[PDB]
């Protein structure tokens, strides 16, 4: 694979690896979001010891109210991740 | 870094390496676009050979019309294809 498309294949891996963890495979439930935040996010975003902040970021992700993050909504979170990043430099 | 961190990092990489060739430094022309597809792409689109294609390309991802893919429309161009990808396997 080039750069582009490891990088697209982590993307899938990295929610499937706490998507199904628990309850359905292919959601993130809060808890599966807060440990992929705490521990993939860990350089990027402020680690969350609150679980206000676990209520709060779950409604900001779950567009489809469904009260969980799925795949679509895990790539928006992704997109606003990588624009940050991109403003930052 | 993370697996996921490395992998944003990545997208930001490949913009770059790809924006700054002409013109303007901060986005990708359509030669740059075609670039980039048939070098970092090669494994998931077909190789692009015919101005059709990059025209119409470079028309579904440019949102705002100037004729040129900034970084906002690369990430959405991203996401397409991730999700794209994902459909392949299990994904509900
Ligand atoms: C991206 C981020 S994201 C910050 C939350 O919007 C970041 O914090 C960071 C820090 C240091 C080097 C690189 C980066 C990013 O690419
Ligand atoms: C990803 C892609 S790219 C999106 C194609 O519409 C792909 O073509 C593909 C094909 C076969 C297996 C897996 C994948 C992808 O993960
Ligand atoms: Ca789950
Ligand atoms: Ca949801
Ligand atoms: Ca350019
Ligand atoms: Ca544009």
């Amino acid at each position: 694979m080039s750069e582009l498309e490891k990088a697209v294949v982590a993307l899938i891996d990295v929610f499937h690896q706490y998507s199904g963890r628990e309850g359905d495979k292919h959601k993130l439930k809060k808890s599966e979001l807060k440990e992929l935040i705490n521990n993939e996010l860990s350089h990027f975003l402020e680690e969350i010891k609150e679980q206000e902040v676990v209520d709060k970021v779950m409604e900001t992700l779950d567009s489809d109210g469904d009260g969980e993050c799925d795949f679509q909504e895990f790539m928006a979170f992704v997109a606003m991740i990588t624009t940050a990043c991109h403003e930052f430099f």
